[PDB]
């Protein structure tokens, strides 16, 4: 997609594109799912 997991994303374009991907409060990056 845009970018993979870890590859820190923003809450204005996002870089988390994976269907399970998605800016985590975690550490501020592409965070999985499971």
């Amino acid at each position: 997609g845009c970018l993979e997991f870890w590859w820190k994303c923003n809450p204005n374009d996002d870089k988390c594109c994976r269907p399970k991907l998605k800016c985590s409060k975690l550490f501020k990056l592409c965070n999985f799912s499971f």
